[PDB]
């Protein structure tokens, strides 16, 4: 005897996150079955409170089963629980100190200018393809100290490892994934061996030299953690930049306020993060039977923490369906919460701030080419704008390197 | 000083309620300033809790100042406080017993089929002009026992008594209003006098005969209470019918459920009522200074109870932005709450159910002619659809009187 208006959905179907019906479905779930089971019985924590409770209780909600719903865990920190997680995190954190992040201000700002220079004379571009997508990848490659060509191979390997993991059933699809993993590891071990012998100041060198409680990372460990960073740092930042900007463009009074006053921008960045929630879910595995916010969960099953749904929880935000750059407080969970809280959160905030500040200054009349909805990427994990045609009065490039 | 995102609105401007921006503005109010002051300082209770608290405390929130923001009270029951109100109400209640309402089932049903008969062969109509608008006026005229021609005159007097009250600054406009009030009173007293002499079973007869605690209504009182019913019973019922049906038409699985099963219709009517909230506000006058849900209010000022805002209060409804005929419970305040709780609520529910049942049965494939938003009537008091083109497979008229 299900209810007439119960959403009939498959939360691992990428279309659910792209076709525009997600927020409606979440409203139904938060109001009627806050820990919701989809058409395949898959459990999902949909309220902010259920998400936080699960985040604060990794003893009961484990990450070691893997954070995707139909794959096992990988050997990197997001698929580990404390105490192993904490040590691995503290090791890798050497690369993400406040000082290491803040010292990238010049280089990231310089990248931002070159990307804008590439479109500013034209008076139109695709914001995704031409500004949002290149930026996070270029920051990563510069962080790793690699060439742009190397950066391109790496970020494509890491794409293919993502695809082949989510789909490895045919014997050819298995061999292809194993080949990709071999080529990834071989390239990355080579770079590591080089950094051991002739240190630089890049992330590889930092991981090689990191030491916590007498322990250091092995080469295999750096290979996996580097992978996690290639995967975790790229598309998410892209989608906040593009989806976040999209909302600024649709709220002209807010856009104008930000053009007139750059001190409003940190608050805007937090609203962009909440609104876009690029990571749609992370899984946890039940370590015991428990009744959780009304739903009986069994040991061994996975539950999806639905961060977008949490970030639109009216019981916490009051008016989450209104986009507001002045929202304060804004305790959104776009980066999760708790021991796994996004390691790259400060760097992501920096990239968003440095690029948006320059978008505001250099393209001050920016608008959507047309007000229709922006297409989103059908994906069940990280999703945001596929393309976003924009227009602006052209201006002359800065061409900093001359 | 004010927040960037604070709505800049005039709650007595009818365009606020028709241009589609109201629900967004209410979201901001409920979240940020539950007793909100508009751009002219006019106070408004926007949360369900603030509306219920005001309704339950008429000692502090009086109706005797008038229930409109810019007019004094009239001598009929909605502008009275208890004990005067209770007595007047109980007298008039003789016309609205369960028995009197239920004994209208055949006549209202017959009316409904006559209205559908006028469009069924054509395959299209304007649902406001041709179905929603005629019905509540015809029920009222039948209730009073008058001829259709008289009913038409009464309902036009009542309209422009409403218009002239709202605007009567200059001498010419004061004169038109006094002229209509005299013409209205003359006609109604004449009918009353006839009914005293030669009783029928209509509402005038029932009011003449009503006796509560040894007291009876005078002719002048029946004149005023009849005026209140002519105003109160007409456009409100229209807007729930047309706006309610509009939502059923836009949710095809719900429409299809109702066509298959008429037992879902009482729940549907309650959701139609909540969603459409045709009475957008009623005023109260403060009888003392008080700090109310955060806002300092002064004795003698008026506050608007924003019923639609209360009916979209997420803290109470969970998912009010999803239209759901299965919503249960559904304690909406479309009829208000408390001692003034709509006297016509059961007749209105009856008209809505009898007409909707016939629409479902006789026009089972009904649809909006196109999906664009339906124009709403700019008015600061009672508002809903101005027109609603619909289409359906034609059928043969019933032609009951043959
Ligand atoms: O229902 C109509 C018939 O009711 C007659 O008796 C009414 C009584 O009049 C009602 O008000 C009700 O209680 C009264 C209460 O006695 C009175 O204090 C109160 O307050 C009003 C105040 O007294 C007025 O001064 C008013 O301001 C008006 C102003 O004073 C005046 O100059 C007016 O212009 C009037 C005009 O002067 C007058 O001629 C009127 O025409 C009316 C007829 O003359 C009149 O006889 C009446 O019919 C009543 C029967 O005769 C019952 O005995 O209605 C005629 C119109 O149909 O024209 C203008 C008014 O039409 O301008 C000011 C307003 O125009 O201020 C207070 C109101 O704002 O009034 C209450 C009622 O509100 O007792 C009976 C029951 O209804
Ligand atoms: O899923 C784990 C599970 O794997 C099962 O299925 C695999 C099969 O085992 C494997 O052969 C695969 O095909 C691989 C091939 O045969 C390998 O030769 C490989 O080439 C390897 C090279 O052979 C190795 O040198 C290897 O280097 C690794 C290094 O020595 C070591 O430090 C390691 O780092 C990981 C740890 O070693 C390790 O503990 C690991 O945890 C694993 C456990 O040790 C396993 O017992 C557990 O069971 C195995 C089954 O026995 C096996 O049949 O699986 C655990 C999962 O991790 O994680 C550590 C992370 O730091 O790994 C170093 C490399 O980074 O790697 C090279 C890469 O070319 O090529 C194939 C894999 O690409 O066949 C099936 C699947 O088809
Ligand atoms: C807007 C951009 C980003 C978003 C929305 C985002 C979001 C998240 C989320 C939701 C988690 C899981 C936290 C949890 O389950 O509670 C996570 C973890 C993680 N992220 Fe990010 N991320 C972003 C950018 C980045 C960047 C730039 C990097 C690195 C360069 C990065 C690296 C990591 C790593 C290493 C983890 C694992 C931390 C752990 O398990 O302790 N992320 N992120
Ligand atoms: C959908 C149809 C209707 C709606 C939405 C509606 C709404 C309301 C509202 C909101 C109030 C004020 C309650 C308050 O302030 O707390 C009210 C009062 C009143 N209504 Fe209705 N109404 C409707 C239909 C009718 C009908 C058919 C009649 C019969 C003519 C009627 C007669 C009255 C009367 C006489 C009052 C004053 C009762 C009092 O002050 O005690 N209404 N209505």
């Amino acid at each position: 005897t299900q209810m007439l208006t119960r959403p009939d959905v498959d939360l691992v179907n990428g279309m659910f996150y792209a076709d525009g019906g997600a927020r409606e479905a979440y409203r139904w779930m938060r109001a009627n079955e806050p820990v919701f089971r989809d058409r395949n019985g898959l459990a999902a924590a949909t309220t902010y409170q259920a998400v936080l409770d699960a985040e604060r209780n990794p003893e009961l909600f484990s990450s070691t089963g893997g954070i995707r719903p139909d794959q096992p865990g990988m050997p990197y920190m997001i698929d580990m629980d404390d105490p192993q997680h904490l040590l691995r995190r503290k090791l890798v954190n050497a690369g993400f100190t406040r000082k290491r992040v803040m010292d990238k201000v010049d280089s990231i700002g310089r990248l931002c200018d070159t990307l804008i220079d590439a479109v500013c004379e034209r008076g139109e571009c695709d914001f995704v393809r031409d500004i949002a997508a290149p930026l996070p990848m270029a920051v990563i490659g510069d962080m790793l100290g690699v060439l742009p060509t190397e950066r391109d191979m790496l970020l494509k390997w890491s794409d293919d490892l993502v695809c082949g993991l989510s789909s490895h059933v045919d014997e050819a699809a298995i061999q292809k994934l194993m080949d990709t993993f071999a080529a990834y590891t071989e390239f990355t071990k080579d770079v590591i061996t080089k950094r051991r012998a002739e240190p630089t100041d890049d992330l590889f060198s930092v991981l090689v030299n990191s030491e916590v409680e007498g322990q250091r990372m092995s080469d295999d460990e750096i290979v996996f953690e580097t992978l996690l960073i290639l995967i975790g740092g790229d598309e998410t930042t892209r989608h906040t930049l593009s989806g976040g900007t999209e909302q600024l463009l649709r709220h002209r009074d807010q856009w104008d306020a930000l053009v007139a006053d750059v001190d409003l921008l940190p608050g805007a960045i937090e609203e962009m993060l909440r609104w876009t929630s690029p990571v749609k879910n992370m899984c946890r595995t039940l370590t015991a039977d428990t009744v959780f916010h009304g739903t009986e969960l069994r040991a061994g099953e996975k539950i999806m923490l639905m961060f977008e749904s949490a970030n639109f929880d009216e019981s916490v935000f009051g008016d989450p369906d209104n986009f507001r750059i002045d929202r304060n407080p804004n305790s959104h969970v776009a980066f999760g919460f708790g021991t796994h809280f996004c390691l790259g959160n400060q760097l992501a905030r920096l990239e968003l701030r440095l690029m948006t500040e320059r978008v505001l200054r250099r393209l001050p009349d920016l608008r959507l080419a047309d007000d229709a909805p922006v297409p989103l990427r059908p994906a069940n994990f990280v999703s945001g704008p596929e393309s976003m045609p924009v227009v602006f009065t052209p201006s002359a490039p800065v061409l900093a390197h001359h």
